[PDB]
């Protein structure tokens, strides 16, 4: 089916909303797929959200020209299949992450274990049926699963006070009192999501497996983290090439609980919206060398903040060793650097800070071919698509008002 | 009797705080401990306190641990900040604090029963839950219909641009017709998609402090009952017709949402003298405001957009008009019962938000407040802290504006 | 002669600079009347300044059409005669205030029958006619008669500033008394005042023979240039106010022109004037009338006067804080259309919340003024720069992000 | 006589101003040496600029003692001989550049045997010694010999600017040839160039007889004032480089000073010097030697020269882009310590990302410089504003406020 979406604003005129809503009607598209909301910046405009798929493609082209010239409006055509003259699709609302959440062995250390394979189908099914809004279904984990967690958990906690970054060590005690991070407890995703929610507005979303970098990264734009609920097979408690619950709760969650790290990762996600294939890849590389295997400066020393490092006891000690090569974070080079998932990383990029890395990403995003920019509205949980002079005008007044607050507060 | 205090992680601070509460038989679910957003080094604590020995803890937090502790009392205890809900859920705590033989429905046993029905819906509502739906009777709908038909006809000429900008969407997507009474849960979802405003059914009339405080979270306490059918034109008591036809459309407009949000932010922890001023400001804007549109003036007050007779009086030559200036407006005298003698004109909602902001700076509070739509939390800010969050906020918006100009 | 100007920028490409210059050479326009300079904002563009007059009109249309259709430059045609859909002229640079500084507006004047006074008045006019931007303002020894007139006005007003003037006026007036000879027995020299203004807010003086037009006067405020009279009223009637003598200029305007927030506020009226249609010149002058000239401002507990016409008029300074005037909050869309006379005490004053507020009100008002650009004064080059590109605003936002990045660093 | 200066502010308060002016006056520090101006930020304060010298120094402590104690004002003390517990003096207004503009710095000069040449250097020196801020720069007809020299230097470099000079130099150079008389057959007049500079970035030339101390020279850049020589090197050896004649000033410096980005960058070095300890004056001078004097900058994938020592030296201009030099990326903590030799072609150049990136590196470096305050230049009053941490946040914020308001109005056009 795919997903087609038409992004266009329309000034209110007598009969303006009246006719564009029929412009769908004449072509026979259902008008429960055409949702019309007031523009959030331009007081006199109406923004249209279209929930379409390939069945509607017959008539989309005719509609666009009329809107383009018969009404004089900038129309951006979003398509899932990334075809001639469209922007790669991306959800504009947080509920629209539902639409491909589920869009997802022989050497796995659980290939010949029918209990494990049947267990994995349980978690998959919990994820397949998850929808935005619902609480995350709680699962009692087996005793052998809680020992695997214990094994993973006990060793890593020991290295944190020396190898983990400050943000990580600052938050972890809070997850131990309030979220059941204990050597003997596997935490429930619903408690974690509730905790993140009150910290940075991050929220969890159980996922059956691995999403395409686009889908996964686009979720970061809404501060939605697509999370797995299963656990690695207990035979090899050090296994890491897939992201079990250990990778999630111990590698990602504490940092998603810090504003600057949250704002930084959200920025990688904002940059993915409508990015071409080529640039989703570069963002994935950037992601891999920051959120996944990033190192950060802390005064005169270097600490780890990557999820793949804060979750892998082995490579956490390695990366602080003098053996791995180190480069300062450089996006025009980092985004093109090669990496291998299976082997310990040869190279790590060091970051001045989460804030500085946030700025570099926003800077890098200016290089991403998009006929518009993006800003997340945390009030309606929707993406603002920025392409007008009069929008930037409203944003600038908004900036000016805050400056007045800053100025007045200085006196 | 809450407490708000930050604390640097120095010699085991977090653990000392929790041992300080254990030694005082206070369970850790009444200790919310979060990291600070502007100071990497410290933590934010929030307790929902057990009045006996609260002095023992505060004395320890301030001295032994070197914290700055705000003491928030709802019981108006002198030398305590007037309490306000910090989280959107904390609107549950006092949503049930409302205030009859004159009523046009006094002699009607069924009407006297509906009102109790709607009151209990409001009483039993808690944040997050869907607003319970109700099937309105045929006589409730014609009453709505008489109100709807008579005002709709005045909206093209007498109503402000924003009201008229949004009203076709409510008719198009929320069942705003003369033969249908919309369900609050539908209206609430729409608002959320527009400005993030939410509805919370309320049995009747909360105090100004409680009501205004709700607006800080873009939360509108909204009635669900309808006026009695014998007097359709009766508008005295805030009725569903008041809420959906006078308040709702404006709440869907970003700039009106921000202005009303601003009044509510200003109330958080404001002394009672400043609650009465903000309530008067509210009376003369959100409820009975007029606004300038080029050379003509339109009505935006909910009490005007839901009152047939006073929607036409207000834009007439009979009442006195004054430009909105809050030091004078916040001192005005008004009466609930009659057509208002005086109205205040605003040049724009944008401008009105600025005036409210400036006025709020004069409100005595040992902190500044800023709402966080991500975590649905109001954050209290020392003078130094506010500077860091605005500047960092400013730095973000400018980045977006630099990226977008290309 | 009049005045004609072509405001245009151009990206550098091979021969582009040379093609523009031949186009003007082709048409007798000397290289001294078209200067090219690099653009402040866009590293790769050249800004152009044309010092033309009506003797160039026969040829201007051909040149304009060549810049747009051949060279491909966005061109704003400025005319002082406000021709066929041209922008009303205004000087690009501070030197070019010279060009029309002498365009000036006796029967029942108190100094009519006095031939020494008539002569003094033509002595002061000549100093203005001959003044040119950059020159020291010629000093003149005033007589005892003149310093006694000054003294009568000065005396009555000083006793009244402490209770009637705004705080900013009273903050600076002692400095003028100590460093510019603002005494009852001494008329201060414009050269000293201008030098003190310059060190305070960059504001400078400029002797004018009499009353300029509002466009020309206001335009000077965009450069922080105040066209100032230098004669003094006749000694027969020392409370005579209906002309801006040196008392009105030195006691009404100068203290406030030395305050940064008031300076920026008056400058904002002048920035808004540049190129404004005649309609909006009238509105700006009226706004000027109810702010710079007869304005009042809130000062905490009380309202105080700041208009130059109040601070230099004993009688009306008392009247305006009494219970007789009708006060109104400053709202420009209304105020800009407020009618008034010069003949009597003002029935009605507008109250400004503050100078920084009235400044933002004026910036907001200027956006409504029909112009194909906005403007920014460059105090380094003392030249007006016109903003009409997205390419410019890019740079403008970058520099913003830089100071924000600096202010953030300075806080944390 | 040297130079002492007191920097302090006072809140207005009945009698406060007269009580301050009196403790100067009663100690025979007459009013002409004590300026008092309204504080830009603090609307109830007064700033005081004191013009003093060693003659006052017997009474300085008492005056300071009453200022700090009897009046409660935070007083900074600027001295030119830089005693301990003083701040190395700097000029606060553009006029005080007059004060030490003449503190200048031969048997082997390539002009010692030419008695006409020695005599002429005394003419140019006499123009400069008598030059005062605000005056037009005297125009001097150059000889035909002198013009030959200028042509030899001019012809060879111009044939080489297109492929070796950075974008900014090549952007302005065509304007200088057209409007300032930059030609092979003509030596420009400093007055015409200064007026051009002023119409570009506010820079202005100040005729100077010889070489100033780094402190004095750098400090001038904080006002966008370039102390500039008017003479030309001897005719015999037109490739002679050790002293900065008109060839170095006009062909090496004048183009870049006409560029906004470069102007702001070099000014940032100047603002960094004001009141710096001599240890950091030397660090600044090295940074300057490798940026504005011998700098290279990144320009897309290529690298071009922006240093005046290169842009006025055909021989080393070609060298600096060859494969011979050693190139390091600009890092001011490392740059500021780099050894260098004046006589030979530099073996090592520091590459800048851009003038915009270099400016920020300078400002950051300047933050580490021990100074009891911060400095910003104000082009309206042409005076340096000395500010505390609070005052600095205010100006930064109101500058931001003003500039956003402009972006707001300009967005709707």
């Amino acid at each position: 089916n795919g997903a087609i979406s038409l992004i266009f604003s329309l000034k209110e005129e007598v009969g303006a909303l009246a006719k564009v809503l029929r412009l769908f009607e004449e072509n026979d598209i259902n008008l429960t797929h055409i949702e019309s909301r007031p523009s959030r910046l331009n007081k006199d405009e109406y923004e249209f959200f279209t929930y379409l798929d390939k069945r509607t493609k017959p008539v989309l082209g005719s509609i666009i020209k009329s809107l383009r010239n018969d009404i004089g409006a900038t129309v951006h055509e979003l398509s899932r299949d990334k075809e001639k003259n469209t922007v790669p699709w991306f959800p504009r609302t947080i509920q629209e992450l539902d639409r491909f959440a589920n869009q997802i062995d022989a050497d796995h250390p659980g290939f010949k274990d029918p209990v494990y394979r049947a267990r994995r189908k349980q978690f998959a099914d919990i994820a397949y049926n998850y929808r935005h809004g619902q609480p995350i279904p709680r699962v009692e984990y087996t005793e052998e699963e809680k020992q695997t967690w214990g094994t993973v958990f006990r060793t890593l906690k020991a290295l944190y006070k020396t190898h983990a970054c400050y943000e990580h060590n600052h938050i972890f005690p809070l997850l131990e009192k309030y979220c059941g991070f204990r050597e003997d407890n596997i935490p429930q995703l619903e408690d974690v999501s509730q905790f993140l929610q009150t910290c940075t507005g991050f929220r969890l979303r159980p996922v059956a497996g691995l999403l395409s970098s686009r889908d996964f990264l686009g979720g970061l734009a809404f501060r939605v983290f697509h999370c797995t609920q299963y656990i690695k097979h207990g035979s090899k408690p050090m296994y890491t090439p897939e992201p079990d619950i250990c990778h999630e709760l111990l590698g990602h969650v504490p940092l998603f609980s810090d504003r600057s790290f949250a704002q930084f990762s959200q920025e990688i996600g904002l940059a993915s919206l409508g990015a071409p294939d080529e640039y989703i890849e570069k963002l994935a590389t950037i992601y891999w060398f920051t959120v996944e295997f990033g190192l950060c400066k802390e005064g005169d020393s270097i600490k780890a903040y990557g999820a793949g490092l804060l979750s892998s006891f082995g490579e956490l000690q390695y990366c602080l060793s003098d053996k791995p090569k180190l480069l300062p974070l450089e996006l025009e080079k980092t985004a093109c650097q090669e990496y291998s998932v299976t082997e310990f990383q040869p190279l790590y990029y060091v970051a001045e800070s989460f804030s500085d890395a946030k700025e570099k990403v926003r800077t890098f995003a200016a290089t991403i071919p998009r006929p518009f920019s993006v800003r997340y509205d945390p009030y309606t949980q929707r993406v603002e698509v920025l392409d007008n002079t009069q929008q930037l005008k409203i944003l600038a007044d908004s900036i000016n008002s805050e400056v007045g607050i800053l100025c007045n507060a200085l006196q």
